[PDB]
RNA sequence: ACUGAAACUGUAGUAGAACCAAUCGGGGUCGUCAAUA
């Protein structure tokens, strides 16, 4: 055998009878340059080219904000529709 | 127990060189056609 080393597994109940669904995150490499302004082309003095891997568009992620009841009281006493402010 | 910032995938480079839209041809000239009685 070899160990599993990454990716994300979905939900799994004590009698799932199936392997859990596996989510994969699509990522792409983007490549950029810096232009040395007097020669108007990349040069070693400006570092030339650099790359970023990025999580591409269209991916959907779930976070959770956890708050104690005392803060949720505090918020709700000031805005009853406060979870609507979390749309951004 | 707190998102790094900032950075043009740009710079130089003639889709071009060679290649016949061409070769041959008198604006010419004679007997055919029909089948019977």
């Amino acid at each position: 055998l070899k160990g599993e080393r990454g990716g994300y597994v979905g939900q799994f109940e004590q009698e799932q009878r199936n392997l859990p669904n596996t989510g994969k995150i699509n990522s792409e490499l983007f490549t950029h340059n810096t232009i040395q302004d007097d020669v108007q082309r990349p040069t070693s003095d400006v570092g030339g080219v650099y790359s970023y891997e990025a999580i591409i568009a269209g991916q959907t992620f779930v976070a959770e904000l956890r708050l104690p009841d005392s803060l949720v009281k505090q918020i709700t006493s000031k805005n009853k529709n406060w979870q609507a402010q979390l749309k951004a």
